[PDB]
């Protein structure tokens, strides 16, 4: 009964420790007794492994379900194959211009070409959209309201020791995993690599909920989290080691060292999972796994630092418009009709995503058909070629009107998406327009050195009868740009794109755009988009990048004030329960240190709100506290704090150890209480 | 003056981050003023990636430095190239039974062959190798005291927030590169491998010097030396993801996860300045960077476990002999005589290294022709090979014979040597000891093998008319058996094994053996012997692996107790210049909290011996403290701790935030203040 968190508050850490230091205690005082308690204690110390294990396994299966399902579903939006009613389009087209895959103008209409069978394929294709967005919101909202916005931010709250009992409960599981299929199934600008993370997550909890060491111990159920941050990364983008790094980057708030192993091995077996997982025949481990071998040029360095500018300076739009919509919509009556918002949005989207050729198709595999350099068969028109620079047909000004209208959408669209209440994930439109911008600006490029490549900037760089120039890498470049300037990652993005596409060749230009964008970015908000969606939530987010400009102490902020009434404490002998129950109906705070007597006003020891309650009626059901008499159930040792200490120290205090809050004393007598929600208030 | 740390004493982080702090702000308030500021900053700012480079660029160049002079000298051992005096007797051999390397006894008696020409040639190796260890013992006492040991220790402590001025002073570096090289030319049991590392960490000090940013900055200048410490041992081993796993692991104790690029950064410009850095046109980043393609076979799991067992006892074996004979020789009259005990143990090698014909040839590469298995063209006796498995000669019994008697030679002198006033290493020998064992027992399993194939065991797997079993391999995970048994590395030591020797096939048996000998060792002491020696040298470190069985609070540790004096405090007016200044040289403490008067006993301030003495010099030079005034110089915000307070949240405060001492009051009464030593001896 005593050590329960009330849902959205903040872990005390120290106390946790002190619970598990018992705990060994307990359990060594019976471990060399007998081979049954050896047996047990050694069960005890493979749970350690077993968590993680049980973890990565759960979120490698998940993974492989909400794939084929999302590839499957997102593939019935265009037709059916009646020969393989369980296949997708492309099993059937390779499984064997492709008759045994029909479309609905055939089906219904029998007419393959011409205007009725393309309006029939539109008005599918958008009814179909609004039924999948439509059932999805409606399944979220009626049995699982947390499944809303990415899981990056209520994640990082998490582990730094926020409780928010239902966002990791045992029902958010099923119901986060079939809306994420069912949403990037509408196509909606949306991923569903980034919000498997919490999918991850939940599986550990679940299977902490089994093993009572890590359930009751909230420490212990953190680090269990934090290595599930690092599976589901890894899973979500196939890098175990890219993924090991972004729970020590962007997502874990405490780390002991001594758990890195446990988020390796968590990446590794969640890798491995889903690697192995491919029912279908399927090979690689996600859909757009690419490998490279072109060659790139020193002279080649200076349009990615301009790309650069682009992949930084849009994050700082990007960063400036949604989070300003997300608030708009917030406040406006919009934010009363989810499901009529969300319908709208994915109407637009289908309405303005079927016609243009790049959008019409998975947002993936566009990151995959701008990855791809021209292939020696392909010819589509986004390679319109028919002198020492390749001729360029008259279709190449209308592929880049084309193009640059699929970057005018995509840049539109994904801004008032990222609030709805779906799964959604801003890796995906990340990684699409930085790399329709590398397309666009290595196709610039190419034309710019054809034109005029009779300068001598040109003419020694530029081989004759030979392609000068790799779009394929300006794609890589912006991409990775655009997902540093909007989500302020710089070194987890460059390894976790190193694990995706393999190629060390590849690393200088990356690096050298990333830190550009980042450059970019932090001249226009220093947060992320993360750091900015915890901001406008408001969560308790004990930020580790803020300055104090006032020499200021702690004793500004010590509460109460002198225009507020006083602290509420409790005395040991004159007081009864009566009194306690009195006390407890008429006040609404959580802690209370207890003193000698109103007089002094000594600090003497604490306690807190729900310990000080379940033992009085469990006493009243089955009075004096200082040496019936409760000084047992009375902590006596707070810690404590200099009333005229910095306000600086005391942040780094809370930070390192965990504590909610602490005391400030004055001469020994007892003057204040400071706790993360006041010292976040301060912060403004 | 104030702030300045007396030598052989422990860092007080929190006070070095408020200084941090105002030099912020004073760099703030004159940022936008000009451009001229700006440049400052930005040079500033740039600091932190500059002193990295210089750092691992100094490393790479004298670690490249000392390799080649090392080479140069152990193979003057053997003899000398007439026809180029400056090169090698391997450049001169390749250079084209080679008639231009010749040899003592040539030289000299002019007869290559016969027992003249041994003796001749034996003799002149033991004078040659007494001559190296002479001048090398010589050089290290006269000119460097702090050279002795390998190093890792003494770093250990350093990053911990100990003071040693001398131990990485401008002067020990040469001295320390010198006598490194003339100390692995004389052969004994010893490498040039871990050691280095000390060699980068100065690098770093040294060039921390020129800032005043990270010279000042007792904090700054420990997070160069972590990430100099990976650079080092990225040097010695050439696996730049293993120094940054080594860093965190085995020599850092602070990481605020900020400076791990910084460390990263750092391992990889050392590693390419070590490759790119080959004058005599070696291609090989180390002597013995090795590839395999060779298969194992999961019927061959049960001997490593076996082996493991010895890579496991063994560590515990020597970690139980070399601590017992390394405090023998410290006590008794032998370690009077530093010169002549290592022109002794040298002595011993060289008579009892050149008859036995492994250990007469360096130790890497005795260990490198372990790891190699018989090449097409290889005849040499340890492959004495002339049915299902292949035939064995005579030979081979005679080269089990030689090589037991080899693997006893290096276990034997190995403990005596490591206590030795000269520069020394444990890598090496463990490395060698370890590789041997794994040799001896591949050989030992393909002669029972051959011996027993009809057993069901082995005729499922072994094929007929080739090789079963994989020698090389058993000596690698020997190797890393032994050396995880010793220094009780499990991740580190396996990522710098896999970065030394590219090919994932190998990390199952690794894994498997290095995870068997760390349990064997923990069952005969927790601690490596890298800690080990950190305790028997007393050092102060905070161990992050004790647990406390007694429920004891800091009442039991605060200062003074019952049976010692008082503790020293100050007044504020009634006291004077001659009364401070009788008291300060009447009593030899470091710290004195300042209290209203004698009878209150109250906690007030806080003050150091050494900036008090020097603030009242000052002010004698050119009394009330409390609102001439010396109030300002007086710090006011102490931090405290209640007295009740539990030891262990004591302790982990202060290996969290890094104070050296802390007070303890009670109800605002000051009692007593607790420093790491006090904490350290009731470690006991
Ligand atoms: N009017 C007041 N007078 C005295 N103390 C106050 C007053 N208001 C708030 N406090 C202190 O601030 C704390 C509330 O901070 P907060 O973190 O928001 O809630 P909690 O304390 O439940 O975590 C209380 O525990 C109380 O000690
Ligand atoms: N006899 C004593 N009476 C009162 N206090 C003592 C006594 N001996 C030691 N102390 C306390 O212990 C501290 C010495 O601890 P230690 O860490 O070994 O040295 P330092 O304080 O110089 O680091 C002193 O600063 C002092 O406050």
């Amino acid at each position: 009964g005593v050590g329960t968190y009330d849902d959205f508050h903040t872990i005390d850490w120290v106390r946790e420790k002190c619970k598990d230091r018992e705990r060994h205690r307990r359990i060594n005082s019976k471990k060399k007794e007998s081979a049954w308690e050896m047996t047990k204690s050694l069960y005890d110390a493979w749970s350690g492994w077993l968590v993680v294990t049980l973890t990565g396994l759960a979120s490698g299966a998940l993974a492989g379900l909400i794939d084929i399902a999302a590839d499957w579903m997102t593939d019935l939006k265009e037709g059916i194959c009646l020969s393989a009613l369980w296949y997708n389009h492309e099993q059937c087209c390779w499984g064997s211009k492709c008759p045994q895959w029909k479309t609905w103008a055939e089906l219904i209409i029998g007419q393959a070409e011409g205007p009725g069978s393309y309006i029939m394929n539109y008005i599918m294709y958008i009814f179909w959209a609004l039924s999948f967005a439509f059932l999805a919101v409606s399944l979220v909202k009626v049995f699982a309201p947390y499944a809303c916005g990415s899981g990056i931010p209520e994640i990082k709250t998490i582990l730094s020791g926020f409780i928010i009992r239902g966002y990791l409960g045992k029902w958010t599981l099923m119901i986060k995993t079939i809306t994420l299929v069912l949403a990037v199934a509408s196509g909606l600008s949306l991923g569903k690599e980034g919000p498997l993370v919490h999918v991850a997550c939940c599986c550990g909890n679940i299977f902490s909920y089994l093993f009572p060491k890590y359930s009751t111990n909230e420490a212990k159920k953190r680090e269990v989290l934090s290595a599930a941050s690092a599976a589901g990364v890894s899973v979500a983008f196939g890098a175990p080691i890219g993924g090991v790094l972004f729970s020590l980057e962007e997502v874990s708030y405490y780390f002991p060292l001594k758990t890195l192993w446990r988020s390796f091995f968590a990446a590794l077996v969640a890798a491995f999972v889903l690697r192995s997982i491919n029912p279908f025949g399927n090979s690689r481990l996600v859909l757009f796994y690419v490998e490279y071998h072109t060659p790139w040029y020193l002279f080649e360095l200076f349009p990615f630092i301009l790309l650069g500018v682009f992949g930084g300076l849009w994050g700082a739009f990007f960063i400036r418009a949604n989070i300003a919509w997300c608030r708009r919509r917030k406040s406006t009556k919009f934010g009363k009709y989810p499901v009529l918002e969300v319908i709208i949005v994915a109407a637009i989207t289908a309405v303005i995503a079927f016609p243009n050729p790049y959008t019409r198709l998975n947002t993936s595999e566009l990151i995959k058909e701008l990855f791809t350099d021209c292939g020696p068969l392909e010819s589509s028109s986004l390679c319109d070629y028919r002198i020492p620079d390749r001729p360029a047909g008259v279709g190449v000004y209308s592929a880049i009107w084309q193009l640059c209208l699929a970057l005018i959408f995509k840049i539109i669209m994904t801004v008032f998406t990222f609030g709805i209440k779906v799964p959604s994930g801003l890796f995906i439109p990340s990684m699409a327009i930085g790399a329709i911008a590398g397309r666009i600006v290595g196709i610039a490029v190419e034309q710019l050195a054809y034109y005029h490549h009779d300068w001598f900037i040109f003419k020694e760089w530029c081989e004759v009868g030979a392609d000068c120039i790799t779009p394929g890498l300006y794609a890589m470049v912006g991409a990775a740009a655009c997902l540093g300037g909007v989500t302020r990652m710089t070194v987890s993005l460059v390894v976790i794109v190193f694990e995706l596409t393999g190629g060390l060749e590849y690393i200088v230009p990356l690096m050298a755009a990333v830190m550009t964008s980042k450059w970019v970015g932090d001249a226009f908000g220093r947060e992320g988009i993360y750091e900015a969606h915890i901001r406008l939530n408001g969560y308790p987010f004990l930020d580790a990048k803020e300055e104090f400009t006032h020499t200021t102490l702690a004793a500004d902020v010590m509460r109460p004030r002198r225009s507020d009434p006083p602290l509420a404490v409790l005395t040991q002998d004159n007081m009864t329960v009566d009194d306690i129950e009195n006390m407890i109906n008429e006040t609404s705070y959580n802690g209370f240190p207890v003193i000698m007597s109103k007089e002094s006003q000594r600090l003497v020891g604490f306690a807190l709100r729900r310990d000080l309650t379940i033992a009085i009626e469990s006493a009243r059901k089955k009075v004096c506290f200082a040496q019936l008499k409760l000084r047992s159930i009375l902590d006596m040792s707070p810690f404590t704090v200099t009333d005229h200490t910095p306000m600086e120290i005391v942040v780094d205090i809370f930070r390192k150890l965990g504590l909610r809050q602490c005391l400030v004393t004055h001469n020994g007598r007892l003057l204040g209480i400071i706790t993360k929600k006041d010292i976040l208030r301060h912060m403004a």
